[PDB]
């Protein structure tokens, strides 16, 4: 069908020929809850690795659009927003990586998770790659699952970059992450801080802190992917203005009134599906600006936040709160 477009107004303000080139990650999160982030309050550290990195901003009160993966993620890239998005009918709406795309930005998807349920489909085929082949992903032998590795997705980033010498770039690595029922197989033995470990495939069969010991240790595992992710950007902050932003897809029941999982209808589904963790980084010469911890923030964010990293401007989203400030301090 014919593609339905949002913001054909749309303009980058400077080209990468007169500033720094861009180089932006989005980790695009699963199953993660805001509550079992250390910054929010959870009495554990499951975020010992970022608590260490200057410049992280941690945002408390973001609320996702849907409790599933085919739901969220096309959301999370849309125009529409919540309100008024039809999962239906977003493969063929414009998204922000097609208005980025044909600005000039060079996007590249890497999936760890599934795939980038229609998000990535109007672009090159080149652009989006599977990580969860061992032929692409050369971090699954570190677990005696065969489980291929988040931070896998960072091999070889570097020969995009060279392809791409001096152009923006906004990539994302779309996580396994938190993926349950099986948590404990998430994260490889180094993260087994918490223990005992639920190891059964039926969670209400296990001891409750054993789902919660597997679930956090996993939780650590992403803030270790997290943490490498914003070092690899590190490794190109001299040649272009870096920064991370991570949201997740959507929450996690962990037994509360009985519930496991995630993917209830949003009418009904319990707060603990909907309340994710985001938080952003950026070089500290980036000139960019994060919002207050505690602004209410949604999924809706996403799109004028991309927009914003790459200086370009969408009547569409005009009144959108973003992660990031309008006001830029010299
Ligand atoms: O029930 C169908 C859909 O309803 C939405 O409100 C939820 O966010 C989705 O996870 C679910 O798939
Ligand atoms: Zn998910």
């Amino acid at each position: 069908k014919d593609t339905i477009y949002h913001a054909k107004d749309a303009v980058q303000a400077t080209k990468p020929d007169m500033r720094k080139p861009r180089l932006v990650v989005f980790v695009v999160g699963e199953t993660a809850r805001a509550d079992h982030v250390s910054f929010n309050g959870y009495e554990r550290d499951t975020f010992p690795q970022l608590a260490k990195i200057d410049g992280v901003t941690n945002f408390s009160n973001v609320t996702s659009c849907g409790t599933s993966t085919a739901y969220s993620v096309p959301c999370m890239f849309s125009y529409l927003g919540a309100d008024e998005y039809d999962v239906d009918t977003a493969k063929y709406q414009e998204n922000v990586l097609d208005t980025l795309d044909r600005l000039g930005v060079s996007i590249l998807w890497r999936d760890n998770n599934s795939d980038s349920k229609g998000v990535m489909d109007k672009l090159p085929k080149a652009q989006f790659a599977d990580y969860k082949s061992a032929t692409n992903n050369a971090i699954c032998n570190t677990n005696p699952y065969n489980e291929c590795r988040d931070v896998g997705m960072l091999v070889g980033l570097d020969d995009f970059v060279a392809a791409n010498n001096g152009k923006d770039m906004l990539i994302m690595l779309h996580q396994m992450g938190n993926h349950g029922p099986a948590y404990f197989k998430r994260y490889d033995e180094k993260f087994a801080k918490f223990t005992p470990v639920c190891e059964g495939n039926e969670l209400a069969k296990c001891e409750h802190q054993s789902l919660i010991n597997a679930y956090d240790n996993a939780l650590l595992a992403t803030d270790d992917f997290i943490a490498q992710s914003i070092q690899w950007l590190q490794t190109h902050s001299n040649a272009y203005d870096v920064s991370m932003l991570y949201v997740s897809d959507h929450g996690e029941s962990l037994g509360e009134n009985g519930v496991y999982l995630h993917g209830m209808p949003n009418a009904f589904a319990p707060k603990e599906q909907r309340s994710v963790p985001a938080f952003f980084w950026t070089d500290k010469q980036t000139g960019i600006t994060p919002m207050a911890t505690d602004t209410v923030l949604t999924h809706d964010a996403i799109t004028p936040t991309l927009l914003k990293l790459f200086d370009v401007t969408a009547d569409k989203v005009k009144d959108r709160t973003a992660f990031i400030r309008l006001e830029h301090h010299h």
